[PDB]
């Protein structure tokens, strides 16, 4: 059968949960036995979200191919269990750069390069690019493309036009349009208004797009009488009007959309092959979420506290590790700067059962993260260091030996002992790593050969390897040639669990398929909870 | 006094004469004794219009600094007599190319780059850049910025928004808004429609711009009773509503706007220094336009026929040369392809008095232009070759000598005799100096031994073939200061009265009030040819 295209558009208010709404539909379609790939059209002029502040706009997701993408790609990968390419994230900057480059080359044969067709054509080409067969020659069944930004925006105007152009290229039978809108509840009158959805569909119909289904994001349950009024008001089928109330968990949303029969409506409208939903895997996850046997507290020693979206994949990997042990993970958002002193670190990491050191990119406060490891080693708390975390474990290890001036060249260039230095060369995407047999990392992974996603340029100095080894720390994980240090660990006879990784395992972690390092880390924190 | 900004916005229909309406206002303000600089905002994504087809979108104007700009810059330069910089032509492509480069450099420091403010900021920076003092430290009095495209388009939306921010940042006393609209005449009812003007002003008011004056482009005279109705309908001052009927000539438009007192209204509203218009120079031009003593036919041997906008500066330079002799120039648009054969060239260039070979950039049909020179040399017609024209004179000169396979490397790369070749080579753009041979035809025209002209080419004359080309009688009268590059070629008067070729484009430096000496000498030579048939 021909490849289908589903477009998810957002109106009225922003950050409604449009990413999760689309991912949950992707989960249902994959559970129905279909090849589903997902794309996100960000309307900002930035080429890569790498230049953007992660503590203001969210974490930078890294794919297997080594592309810096939006955090929405992470939601897609977790809900599908499938690895996505770099082409899954399209920006206004990426499109406008490609079109201007071609114009300067003379690839438009003496024509006035305008948004329509030149820009809309490039967007259209990037959308239809997902329909091409992937690795092992597999063509997808349905492509869910999320058109970012509010319907009616200047930055969203060319992306919606390309989505409309695709609808006329393939036909009504191959293209579906889903629109997410907010239904607000007024406290003094005690009634929900249909006016925001009415003008949102009108703004979408003015640009030339007729929506097939409507997602009504609300705090309460939308009544059948009100749903019937919206159905006539927007000329949307009554079976297509979906009431999506605020779910207790993000993993409850696929069950909410299934109850409203949206997944069955999508298959029937696009004439896709029908097959019942296999809840066997998702029900096992829901049982681990709603029925936990234990509660474990794990501290996240990050630069900026409270904000979950700065370390979204890290927090999701921690919860995933907890589900394997059938326990609830309470993330303690600890500010790194407070752990600079041994007294301050003790007051912040006192009541916790585990300590995690995430990878800080372009940060300046490193001394706090080093101090957090120093306390955790003395108290006997399990430590999991990611990217900068491994670098901080190495600095603390060298400092405990006797090297008082041991630091990273990235933070202190005039250091007389640079234990962390370039060569430099930037590492992005999946990199292979050989593991030492019978080690803590080998016991977790249960294999001597692994592959993890990287995003850094600073490595462990090979000259200081002997001086660092004096602390007891062992370089269990190295590159195939053994030149680059990938994993560091303390033996169980010295510390139960102090493992550091140069890569980001949180990206490869899924709620249905948790990462073995996070499983071993959460498990070690449960062992700490006893006594 | 503080630098003023005037914004010209076009609505409803396109190509009505937005460029000419703005240039005529620029002419009046300069005639009132004010430093006027003009800017054109193009909404296309092309960084330089040099990549565009000239026979589809118009000629590509070259400034003194060496920038490829829109043909509207040419209208500004001719109506002001002032040389404009590369900053006078700002495109969507330029703005987006700068902001994306800035973003990648991290100059926006962890921020989501959006149209508002990042894009509008670059446009606002580009407009305010014209207000900066020019060469010898001279700051302009008023800056006329023309916003290309219809008011209401998504492509021209950030350019209008920047003008609104310029109005906000500087003030109402320093920023003026002019809107050009069409008033159509209905044949069955016999009345003018106010609806296209009302809907256009409403579209300008919806984006947040209140127009100060309205230009009503019409075929007939707009009545004072109708002008009063539109004034109230658009909330524009009655003294600001200007009726602009279709003028017989493009040089009549400044006189039309002066009669409606638009120039005086602009000065009064912006609180600019008032001084009466010095018509001394413009009236002399109008007399040469409307009262010609002679009529001379000059053929324009170009690849495409009839389309004037492809060779706009060339046609305007030809008319300018005619005004100096107080004569009307009838341009004969001749297709180059037809002049390939000697019989076809004779049938096309038979009744003409002068032959002109313009500069064809990115063209393929060169053999026709060579054949046109071959006939003109035999018939005894004056020849003026521009850029490719000089190259074609050189090829024809070498071919008459005996080199049957002599051609340009640009058109035939496998030629055994490349008389025209690069140096890969280097692209020459802008004003380049040239030393002239004393007592030569070009020196007699220019009346100086040292000249400067604007270039836009990559291929030069092969210095190895200089001796073989010289056998025809052709002399390299114009060369670079070092003498390595050939700039001008000419035949002696004892061989041919006027066969002059130039490597550069003199048509760009030609003005209606200040004509180019080469075009004056060429038109004059064509008048001499007419005298020879009596
Ligand atoms: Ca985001
Ligand atoms: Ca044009």
């Amino acid at each position: 059968t021909a490849t289908k295209h589903l477009f998810v558009s957002g109106g009225v208010a922003s950050s409604l949960g449009k990413g999760l709404t689309a991912s949950s539909l992707g989960q249902l379609l994959t559970a129905r036995g279909l090849h589903v790939t997902m794309q996100k059209l960000d309307p900002y002029l930035n080429v890569d979200p790498g230049t953007m502040n992660p503590f203001q706009h969210g974490e930078v997701f890294v794919t297997e191919d080594g592309a810096e993408t939006d955090l929405d790609v992470g939601h897609y990968e977790r809900f599908l269990d499938r690895n996505l390419p770099g082409s899954a994230n399209v920006t206004t900057g990426q499109v406008y750069s490609t079109v201007i480059a071609k114009e300067r080359r003379g690839e438009y044969l003496g024509d006035t390069v305008q948004v329509i067709p030149h820009i809309t054509d490039e967007i259209k080409r990037r959308i239809l690019a997902m329909a091409q067969p992937d690795a092992d020659g597999n063509r997808p069944d349905v492509v869910i493309t999320e058109i970012g930004g509010t319907v009616g925006d200047i930055e969203s105007q060319p992306f919606l036009e390309a989505a409309r152009q695709v609808r006329h290229y393939l036909g009504r039978e191959d293209v579906f349009f889903l629109h997410v809108s907010l239904v607000p509840y007024l406290a003094p009158s005690g009634e929900l208004k249909t006016k925001p959805t009415q003008h949102s569909v009108a703004a979408l119909r003015s640009i030339g797009i007729t929506p097939d289904a409507l997602i009504l994001r609300c705090d309460r349950d939308v009544p059948e009488a009100l749903k019937n009024k919206i159905a006539l008001m927007c000329d949307v089928d009554i079976d297509g009007v979906i009431s999506t109330p605020d779910a207790p968990s993000i993993y409850d949303i696929p069950k909410v959309l299934h109850r409203e029969e949206l997944d069955a409506f999508v298959v029937r409208r696009l004439n896709l092959p029908f097959r019942d939903v296999d809840w066997t895997e998702w029900d096992d996850l829901l049982r681990r979420v709603h029925e936990p046997h234990e509660t474990v507290r794990i501290a996240l020693v990050g630069k900026y506290v409270e904000l979950s979206d700065a370390y979204l994949s890290v927090a999701e990997a921690l919860r995933a590790g907890g589900f394997k042990h059938r326990a609830k993970v309470e993330i303690c958002w600890v500010a790194s700067d407070g752990c600079e002193t041994t007294s301050g670190a003790a007051a912040a990491l006192g009541d916790v059962h585990g300590v995690l050191i995430p990878g800080g990119f372009g940060i300046r406060g490193i001394e706090g993260k080093i101090g957090a490891i120093a306390y955790a080693r003395a108290r006997g708390l399990p430590v999991l260091g990611l990217c900068l975390g491994l670098q901080c474990i190495v600095i603390e290890a060298a400092r405990s030996v006797g090297l008082t001036n041991a630091n990273s060249a990235e933070f202190d260039p005039d250091t007389p002992d640079p234990v962390i230095a370039t060569m430099g060369t930037m590492r992005l995407g999946s990199y292979p790593a050989v593991l030492e047999p019978d080690s803590v990392v080998a016991q977790a992974y249960q294999t001597t050969q692994v592959s993890e996603r990287h995003r850094h340029r600073y490595e462990v100095n090979n000259a200081y390897r002997d001086k660092i080894a004096e602390s007891g720390l062992r370089f269990s994980g190295t590159s195939p040639d053994g030149h680059l240090v990938e994993f560091v660990e303390y033996p169980p006879d010295r510390h139960p669990f102090v493992v550091g990784t140069q890569a980001h395992p949180e990206l490869k972690s899924r709620p249905t398929r948790p990462h073995p390092l996070f499983v071993a880390f959460v498990g070690a924190a449960i062992d700490y909870k006893a006594g």
